[PDB]
């Protein structure tokens, strides 16, 4: 009857209860002063973007599942999730007054949109007397401290980055907040009085406006599934200890790596928790792998890309990007849409592009293959176009990680040995000589013998008819001949590399 002010936590990333310092500070404070505070954990959902085509339906569904899981977990603590519809610029001045907000917390984000939006709300909060407290728990280290320790610039090599963060101190990992005590549900504000369900978690139908893009629900969203999935990947301590990234297959029928990337992108899983549990396993396993190929090395790859991205607001762009080589990519809408829909005539990369569309995840080396094909390998199209397609279809779509890896693959930054080119025919044969992966995702070739399913043009016309799929009618011809265009493109990279040094 005497709760006079509301404490608010604001989810954007960090969609978990565990290891969430911003959220547990609100819960601790509320329990330390029983009867003074109402608590409101909020997510702000702008309905204007549900139609944006850069967010595929698979990612929308992941988000719906994550928010439901989050609301369920918060109910066990005598709270709940409040999903507020609106744009933050209009929501915060209302609830600041209406809920009499005393404190606001959230996890920090380095993406340029977030940085400016957060600065706006900080300004408004200072004016309105609201104390703001932010925490850096999306990453293991704080990119500003690593850039500081490096005398003001981001390290541009992996090994150098490791040298700095070795000097850094590792944050302590928190558990879950404790059940709220002596706290009734908050009284209804002006909009809850008009509709008691106005802040309820949205249904699938409300979030997924194009249900026809949905594929099979292989990777459910949310913290509960995140933690369950981590535990099973660590149950086999020897597999964890001897993990070597380049030796995992891109084209096995079940994933050869952890597929924790979607959960780390949304914050359903704490990277700091994952890192600590991995440290404990390395400790008691005397022969283990080392960075960069080890599992801890993979998390360090995430950390590296986040800190260089923090220093450059054009990280997702060629021009204005201080890291990125200026390379004269060409435009070809026909080649681009063929790549985009997995109709290039190279069965291996077509199968990758179709797994991506249907399922929303593909293995790291599968990404290397289709990215190299689109850019410096064959089509000579800008990595920005590949970033665009990946952004639509990837569950783990991440601003820094997508752009950084595309600049790497296209030899625009961080990696410069452009003479190495992946072969669209040969690369996958090493790990799937029978072509099971191709048969699953390119089912029109599923009756081809293994001796030509990677290169169906080697089959005669009589054989093609026997296999049930003739090139040019049931499956396209190669849109380019790899063995000639890749030689040309190696020359153009040398030309562009001269112009940049000069
Ligand atoms: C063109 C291209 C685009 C990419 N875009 C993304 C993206 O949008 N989102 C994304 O999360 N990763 C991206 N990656 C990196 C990498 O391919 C994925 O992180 C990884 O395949 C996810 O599978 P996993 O969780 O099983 O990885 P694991 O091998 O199990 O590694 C564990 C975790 O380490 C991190 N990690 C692993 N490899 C990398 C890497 N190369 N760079 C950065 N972090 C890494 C991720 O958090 C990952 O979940 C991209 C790579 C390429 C070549």
């Amino acid at each position: 009857d005497s709760q006079r002010s509301t404490l608010v936590h604001w989810f954007r990333k960090g969609l978990r209860l565990h290891d969430n310092p911003a959220l547990s500070h609100i819960f601790t404070a509320a329990n330390a002063a029983p009867g003074r505070y109402f608590v409101r954990p909020i997510f702000i959902l702008d309905p204007g973007i549900l139609d944006w085509m850069q967010v595929g339906a698979n990612r929308w569904r992941f988000l719906q599942q994550t928010l439901e899981d989050l609301d369920n977990q918060l109910r066990k603590l005598n709270s709940r999730l409040f999903v507020v519809r609106g744009k933050p610029a209009e929501v915060f001045p209302r609830i600041f007054k209406s809920w009499r907000v005393e404190m606001l917390t959230f996890e920090t984000d380095i993406e340029p949109y977030s940085v400016t939006r957060d600065a706006a709300v900080q300004k408004l909060a200072k004016a309105e007397g609201v104390r703001v407290e932010t925490h850096c728990s999306h990453t293991i280290y704080n990119p500003e401290l690593v850039i500081a320790k490096n005398l003001g610039k981001a390290p541009i090599t992996y090994q150098k980055f490791l040298g700095i963060v070795e000097q850094l101190k590792v944050p302590k990992v928190l558990g879950v907040p404790e059940k709220l005590k002596n706290m009734p549900t908050p009284p209804k504000d002006e909009v809850e009085q008009k509709d008691s369900a106005a802040y309820d978690c949205p249904t699938m139908k409300q979030l997924v406006k194009r249900p026809e893009e949905l594929g099979p629900n292989k990777f459910p969203g949310g913290e509960t599934e995140a933690l369950r999935r981590m535990e099973e990947s660590l149950k086999d301590e020897i597999w964890v200890a001897r993990f070597e990234k380049p030796n995992t297959a891109p084209n096995s029928l079940e994933p050869s790596t952890t597929v924790l990337s979607p959960y780390l992108k949304f914050g359903c899983l704490s990277a700091r928790l994952f890192n600590q549990k991995l440290k404990e396993i390395i400790k008691r396993q005397p022969k283990h792998s080392q960075p960069p190929v080890s599992l801890i090395g993979q998390l360090m790859w995430r950390e590296f890309y986040y800190t260089v991205a923090a220093a450059e607001p054009n990280f997702d762009r060629m021009l204005g990007n201080v890291y990125c080589m200026q390379i004269p990519w060409q435009e070809h809408p026909d080649h681009l849409e063929a790549w985009t829909h997995g109709r290039t005539g190279y069965p291996f990369i077509d199968a990758i592009m179709r797994q991506l569309r249907q399922e929303g995840w593909i293995h790291h080396l599968a990404r290397h293959a289709v990215a190299c094909f689109l850019t410096r390998g064959d089509l000579w199209i800008s990595w920005e176009e590949g970033q665009r397609v990946f952004e639509q279809l990837l569950l783990d779509q991440d601003w820094a990680l997508n752009a950084g890896n595309w600049m790497w693959l296209s030899a625009s930054a961080f990696f410069h040995q452009y003479f190495r080119v992946y072969s669209p025919v040969a690369f996958g044969k090493k790990t799937d000589p029978q072509g099971h992966y191709i048969r699953k995702y390119v089912p029109e070739l599923s009756k081809y013998p293994a001796g030509c399913i990677y290169e169906p043009w080697k089959a005669s016309l009589v054989d093609q008819r026997a296999y049930g799929c003739v090139l040019g009618t049931d499956y396209p011809h190669r849109i380019v001949k790899h063995e000639v265009v890749h030689k040309e493109n190696i020359k153009r990279m040398g030309a562009a590399y001269k112009v940049n040094r000069e």
